[PDB]
């Protein structure tokens, strides 16, 4: 009949293709693994004014993506006996002892429960000196642990505890220990001179070449990821098998895979959502609506445990979108990468559509 390759290329031409059109898109990648076999599908241009067609080195920013590699650094560390998610961050950021933030434990931080951090640091936050400041003159407003509320600082402050157990920066823990156990080659959090012109123009939403010029250095456990499609299908790759992985990455990938709390239908695991499967395609909506995004959320203990699971991520900066989805008892994954932002819905609805379509 038809190759399997053809088949997972065609639903994706059916599904994620007709998004480039509809939403002005110059360049898109979209990645499947299935029982370990990669398929790649590059569309578009990774920059329009160079004509240069998106390609298997084509550098994507994550955005919230980005999380995911920092819960690993986290699980990383805790299974080295670096930290405990049960400290709290003034244990390694001494300036945070006798300070209201050290109540809460690195993995409230983590999960986004300390009960007052908002989604993004403040413009004016920008040194080393001001995000202190920030963190300093925090003062609790919910019950610590007590409501989830998606922040980027809660995150950020997660990250930079975890590089200070490990006693070196949070971009030399990615680049140097964390990225290379998972056995990625072009993933960054600063793109060096030689693959600039590999690192694809971001687009605003009237079709500006842009790219994110970030915030504080302690964002970056929030949002400062590059990566390939390549990359991205190997990370996926280690999430569906982590037991093929040295002890420790292996040990630090089941962490992130850990659901800690439920908002409704939503496991919240570190970095990942994680969903009962099969889910319906409203749980997966819900997961990005504005009220669990946006809104603070009284979270509940897991009462199922459950034994069948899917995860999933999406990230933005103002001129990328990723998505990320795996499915483990399906041996089944898809990353979405683009140089515009397209609605999360969108990108979780046509995921939804190929993977339920690949044939088993
Ligand atoms: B993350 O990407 O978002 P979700 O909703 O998990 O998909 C993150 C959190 C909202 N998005 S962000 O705050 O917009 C990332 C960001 C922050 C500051 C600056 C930039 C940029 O592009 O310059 C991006």
């Amino acid at each position: 009949n038809t190759p399997k390759d053809q088949e997972i290329k065609k639903l994706v031409d059916q599904n994620f293709k007709p998004l480039l059109e509809k939403y002005d898109v110059p360049g898109m990648a979209v990645g499947v693994i299935q029982n370990n076999k990669k398929y790649e599908m590059y569309y578009g241009l990774q920059s329009v004014q160079d004509k240069k067609a998106v390609n298997s080195s084509t550098i994507f920013e994550l955005g919230s993506v980005s999380k995911l590699f920092t819960a690993t650094a986290g699980g990383y560390a805790k299974n080295k006996g670096k930290i405990s998610f049960d400290d709290t961050p003034g244990k390694y950021w001494k300036e945070l002892k006798n300070t209201p933030i050290d109540q809460v434990n690195l993995l409230q931080l983590a999960t986004y429960t300390s009960g007052n951090l908002a989604l993004q640091f403040p413009d004016e936050v920008k040194t080393d000196q001001q995000v202190l400041t920030f963190f300093k003159d925090w003062k609790p407003k919910n019950s610590i642990g007590e409501y989830r509320q998606y922040s980027n600082p809660s995150i950020g402050l997660f990250g930079k505890v975890v590089a200070l157990s490990m006693n070196k920066p949070f971009d030399q823990v990615l680049e140097k220990t964390i990225f290379p156990a998972l056995g990625l080659k072009h993933s960054y959090v600063n793109v060096p001179k030689t693959q600039m012109q590999n690192y694809a123009f971001g687009y605003n939403q009237e079709n500006q070449p842009i790219r994110v010029n970030r915030g504080p250095l302690d964002a970056a456990p929030a949002y400062g990821v590059k990566s390939t499609l390549p990359d991205m299908l190997s990370f996926i790759h280690a999430n569906l098998n982590p037991q093929k992985y040295p002890a420790d990455i292996q040990r630090a990938i089941n962490e992130t895979h850990q659901g800690r709390y439920q908002v409704n239908t939503m496991y919240q695991a570190l970095g990942w959502e994680e969903f009962s499967y099969p889910a319906t395609l409203q749980t997966l909506l819900d997961s990005n609506s504005e009220q669990i995004v946006m809104k603070p959320n009284k979270v509940t203990a897991i009462s199922k445990e459950p034994s069948v699971k899917m995860y999933h991520k999406t990230g933005s900066t103002n001129g990328f979108g990723t998505y990320v989805v795996f499915i483990p008892k399906e041996n089944i994954g898809l990353v979405m990468l683009t140089n515009k932002r397209i609605p999360n819905e969108e990108r979780i609805k046509a995921a939804y559509a190929v993977l339920n379509a690949i044939k088993k």
